[PDB]
Protein backbone atom coordinates (compact mmCIF):
# COMPACT_ATOMS: atom_id res chain seq x y z
CA UNK A 1 0.00 0.00 0.00
CA UNK A 2 1.35 3.48 -1.12
CA UNK A 3 -0.56 6.72 -0.20
CA UNK A 4 2.37 9.06 -1.02
CA UNK A 5 5.58 10.40 -0.88
CA UNK A 6 4.55 13.62 1.91
CA UNK A 7 4.83 13.73 5.72
CA UNK A 8 3.07 17.29 5.72
CA UNK A 9 -0.16 15.70 6.26
CA UNK A 10 -2.20 13.56 3.98
CA UNK A 11 -1.76 12.94 0.14
CA UNK A 12 -4.67 13.22 -2.29
CA UNK A 13 -5.05 14.05 -5.98
CA UNK A 14 -7.18 17.08 -6.74
CA UNK A 15 -9.05 17.90 -9.91
CA UNK A 16 -8.43 21.24 -9.20
CA UNK A 17 -6.14 22.78 -7.52
CA UNK A 18 -6.49 25.79 -6.71
CA UNK A 19 -5.61 28.89 -4.44
CA UNK A 20 -8.11 29.72 -1.81
CA UNK A 21 -7.77 33.48 -2.29
CA UNK A 22 -7.97 32.65 -6.09
CA UNK A 23 -11.67 33.80 -7.98
CA UNK A 24 -11.99 30.29 -8.28
CA UNK A 25 -11.11 28.73 -5.30
CA UNK A 26 -13.26 31.88 -2.94
CA UNK A 27 -16.01 31.17 -5.11
CA UNK A 28 -15.17 26.85 -4.60
CA UNK A 29 -14.93 27.86 -0.54
CA UNK A 30 -17.85 30.33 -0.22
CA UNK A 31 -19.72 27.93 -1.71
CA UNK A 32 -18.76 25.54 0.96
CA UNK A 33 -19.17 27.99 3.88
CA UNK A 34 -15.63 27.28 4.61
CA UNK A 35 -13.49 29.94 7.24
CA UNK A 36 -9.99 30.64 6.49
CA UNK A 37 -7.37 31.40 8.80
CA UNK A 38 -4.90 31.63 5.67
CA UNK A 39 -6.58 32.45 2.39
CA UNK A 40 -3.27 31.85 0.99
CA UNK A 41 -3.45 28.46 1.14
CA UNK A 42 -4.34 26.21 -1.82
CA UNK A 43 -7.76 23.75 -1.63
CA UNK A 44 -8.09 21.52 -3.72
CA UNK A 45 -11.70 20.66 -5.31
CA UNK A 46 -12.51 17.61 -6.54
CA UNK A 47 -9.85 15.57 -4.68
CA UNK A 48 -9.86 12.09 -3.87
CA UNK A 49 -7.22 10.95 -1.70
CA UNK A 50 -4.51 8.68 -3.31
CA UNK A 51 -4.74 5.47 -1.62
CA UNK A 52 -4.78 3.29 -4.86
CA UNK A 53 -2.06 1.73 -7.41
CA UNK A 54 1.01 2.93 -5.67
CA UNK A 55 2.37 4.11 -8.96
CA UNK A 56 2.64 7.07 -11.79
CA UNK A 57 -1.38 6.30 -12.31
CA UNK A 58 -2.37 7.06 -8.54
CA UNK A 59 -3.90 10.63 -9.42
CA UNK A 60 -5.00 11.71 -13.37
CA UNK A 61 -5.67 15.31 -12.45
CA UNK A 62 -2.75 17.05 -10.22
CA UNK A 63 -1.25 15.66 -7.01
CA UNK A 64 -1.32 17.64 -3.54
CA UNK A 65 -0.63 16.47 -0.11
CA UNK A 66 -2.85 18.82 2.00
CA UNK A 67 -1.87 19.77 5.81
CA UNK A 68 -5.63 20.38 7.14
CA UNK A 69 -7.90 17.60 7.46
CA UNK A 70 -11.31 19.34 7.14
CA UNK A 71 -12.80 18.50 4.00
CA UNK A 72 -16.30 19.24 2.42
CA UNK A 73 -16.57 15.71 0.78
CA UNK A 74 -14.55 16.23 -2.02
CA UNK A 75 -12.25 19.40 -1.43
CA UNK A 76 -8.85 19.77 0.19
CA UNK A 77 -7.65 22.54 2.38
CA UNK A 78 -3.96 23.12 2.80
CA UNK A 79 -2.84 21.36 0.15
CA UNK A 80 0.82 21.32 -1.54
CA UNK A 81 1.76 19.72 -5.30
CA UNK A 82 3.59 17.16 -5.44
CA UNK A 83 4.82 14.81 -7.76
CA UNK A 84 6.80 11.71 -8.13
Amino acid sequence: GSWGQCSTGSIQCCQNVVPGDSDLGTLLLDELGIVLEDPTVLIGDGCDPITVAGSSDACSATAVCCSDNNVSGVIAIGCLPVTL
